[PDB]
């Protein structure tokens, strides 16, 4: 009677198995994909908040290995202006660089019709992926959108989002995607499905966009319900290439905000604790998936994604 | 060995899909049925509590497309004189009139033998539908009082309740009723589950009611068990084609009760708390159906109620 | 691999359907059966601790229509005069009492070679069932014991508990009981579980123990991790033809201890908060179990036992 | 899609099941085995960790029946002393000795290259038994160098650990180890499972790793998640010959560290609470056991081990 599509997995439903290893540590290879065509030395994007990314932290975490996604909420002239800042930056050898040596950044756009100028104006500042953001990638006018946009530049990397099921990737990859973020309603007690009703178990969500994205080399970028580390590798064994993270970032010594003392704490304002440098936290993150990758002999973020097992347990 | 009927749903065991759209929250379409032959603009009505509705709430509910449903705590007299009030009364775009453009209203009467006086005010009063209440809908005397009323007023709107179960239903339209009201210790921790042991959790109360209801073209209105607005779009989902809420509208300015200053805070007492206009209420319920009408692609009320699906998820 | 048996169901697993009726809670009918041969008026009796019962609260549970146990932590003349107290104790209209009008008592004794004493001062002082009580009724020593008390007193009344399985059951049956008492950790937090592991959740306890003591007409009583009225409701329907109860009626006024004021309140001391009159909680547990039948349509305790439905939840 | 190897169960998500019983708590017989040579009287083994044992605890355990891993987190020449001074120590009748008189005692070493001497002074100093931990034991560097080991001491009684899965207890039994300890984020909260995203439940850890030992003749040790005397039983009714506890012994006289005072209160400093005898912890913890034994006509560990059945329950 009830139209119940199936069972949904989040997070906490699962755990990583152990298995045979000639991996150590620290001679795992965090290597992955963000794009179809952009190669990430870590699995870690930064998201397009306001809170959390411009040009001083995409700067810091490309050259830790990953991409910031600059963001729209600044006039296009300053959207530009901070691309370009990151692309002309000149002891880190895990740099993510484009073909030219330059480090890699994106830059978010909305999915409303009269963005043409802003994208315009980014792709000339010399930005390596779009990220068209929405929170419903399935609806018609954000499909219509991307695919104006692959028309207009046919060798931009785009990336569209947020979609949570097979169906939903399987249409962004129709409209011209070059990877897939998925994430609606991902966390268990979000917004979205307090005041919405409407979500999908984050796991459950990779896997079944992953399902449809792996059939083209698409990548699926895991967006949103991240808490802990072992988080980011239950994400990836799901499917995801990479994960988004915001919140994470937000507060270090990068991210906007300007440092201020409050009650013999310290905090970003603009209010957020404050974390210290971005490395330190991507050192700590990334050396618990390594030690996932140990435990599950994983040499490869893609052998994690596409061979280790989970089990499902109880909440008890 | 032990009689299980079944597994029974509540609201937090499931999330709707996402889904392809072309519906956004503002073009979302809210009307919908309370009964065989009363159409509403907004899929809300009132509960029959004497903190809830009474002449006020009900013309306010009204204009806004709800209905509101009198209750039966005063003279017979007095319940006709406020019917009467809603029907006279006369910028409200959405207000749910009948066919000669007056303001709907309800009003409830117990089950007991002995209320027909008071039936008889109110539908000479000009009542659009008469709620007979009581806590156990598939009790016979309570069929046997509804059958009595529908021979007595052939043309009378009737909503019965409350059952949670399809044989439930099958019996109150058996019996001629023109809308079946669910909810039988709907709520995780009520009284009548702590007390009795007695309940039927929400999600499959309702299914399990429009499954049968919905073979006669009776509408199903789901009464408890609601906290948020995400959840008025599950129930509806689940088969509802409208919600009876009380507390929710308990203490706003037009439901009884005066407004007094207690600890530098707003009550009404007869102590809930102020909440203000009934209208700001009902935007931010309807804004979240209308986000997850967007987000599933239902363009109308029974979209959702028919077409939408559902995920299981898991209390982790 | 790993040896389950079966999954187990506990009072909160499940909830009781409500279905067609023609019983209103006063017209419920609380008879039952004890043993084979012992009537009820209600479904509850007291257990035989030394803070529960001796002979004034057996005295006021047997005017009410229950049997209390008098504990055996008192000297055999001292056990053998509170029996004989409540035989000859002379406005109760449901009072429990034997073929004779004298008010119904039981009695507990140890499964410990060297009771014989105690068992025959209490069955010439008047006793009308024996309680040979246990924490493992699957116990040789145990079933022993009682097949010895079976063969020395043919027509003696005789519980023997605890167990928690159809073969527990059939064992006791074996051994000569009148009634199966059931109950092996069957509080979701006991001592039993925390510290041995072993239990048996209490609802598919009493299924099961029902299953085969059903083929015997032999009852089942329900025996721990009772918490609410609604819980009686829930034991009765999974196969109990009546409850005992220990922690509820300890604190009454008729129960052992005497009242003292300790820091502004009442206090039963031998400390546990004062209940008033056993008749008080008997009406409102006793008020759940009638609505219940109300709701399920059960016109009598053995309706509820062998016809109600269950609905199984999840946790949410 | 979503790779899910199989559902995995804790011991919270487990009871054992009363059954007929010939076995009194005090007739109860606790003994077992560590390794395929090596008995024990009790089933109880303490941590190589710096906090629990060294040789005074290690003595009074073995006295107790059961035998201590010394730890490594000193110098080669310290460890082999401790080794001999627990076995030419010279009222306790259930005493861990050897075929020589001796107490038992075992020793840790790291699976590091290197290690070798450390492994010849401790077998020199009479060590029973070595282990070689781990944080993976299936890591293919760890097999080898047990693998080295017994090689190099083909008469020396080896465990070798931690594994959780079947097929990583079979790897180290062809890698030559004697008993398979088991537990990979056995904790509900561990830091293994929050920041790798790797673990498996313990009950389903034990049962898969006991299924491939058993064929073996070899015993499985389980190590951690054991809160409660409870978990001892479930642990062996899974399969394990014996359990492994850490923090349940740091804080005893006999453990590391000096009692210190501090707020009125005893810890043990190098702060945990201190918690007197070991001797006392024992009693309490082997006297859970031995109810549970009773309770299901368990005669020895072996018939828990084998044959005692669970039932599974739910959250609630």
């Amino acid at each position: 009677m009830l139209r119940i599509a199936k069972e949904a997995l989040t997070f906490d439903d699962v755990l990583l198995v152990p298995a045979h290893s000639t991996v150590l540590p620290n001679t795992a290879d965090l290597r992955t994909r963000l794009t179809k065509n952009i190669a990430l030395n870590i699995p870690m994007v930064s998201a397009s908040m306001d809170t959390v990314t411009e040009a001083r932290l995409a700067i810091a975490l490309a050259q830790e290995g990953g991409i910031g996604f600059i963001h729209k909420n600044m006039s296009i002239e300053q959207q530009a202006a901070q691309v370009h800042q990151v692309k002309i930056f000149e002891s880190k050898p895990n740099a993510c660089k484009d073909e030219q040596g330059r480090l890699r950044v994106g830059a978010a756009v909305g999915a409303a019709p009269g963005n043409e100028e802003r994208v315009k104006a980014l792709v000339e500042a010399g930005v390596d992926v779009l990220l068209i953001d929405s929170s419903h990638g399935h609806s018609e006018g954000v499909l219509q959108r991307i695919r104006e946009t692959r028309a207009a530049y046919p060798h931009l990397e785009i990336i569209g989002g947020n979609v949570a099921t097979a169906e939903g990737a399987r249409a962004l990859i129709e409209a011209g995607v070059s990877a897939v973020k998925v994430g609606i309603g991902p966390g268990s007690i979000c917004t979205t499905r307090i005041v919405t009703g409407v979500g999908v178990p984050q796991i459950t969500a990779i896997a079944d966009a992953a399902g449809v994205a792996n059939e083209y080399g698409i990548p699926v970028i895991a967006d949103g319900g991240i808490r802990f580390s072992g988080d980011i590798s239950k994400a990836i064994a799901a499917g995801a290439s990479c994960v988004m993270v915001g919140s994470m970032f937000a507060g270090t010594e990068e991210a906007p905000g300007e440092v201020i003392l409050y009650q013999g704490r310290s905090y970003k304002a603009y209010r957020i604790a404050y974390k210290g440098h971005l490395k330190e936290i991507i050192h700590q993150q990334m050396g618990g998936l390594r030690s996932c990758m140990g435990l599950t002999g994983s040499a490869t973020v893609e052998d994690l994604r596409t061979k280790a097992q989970f089990v499902r347990i109880s909440g008890a």
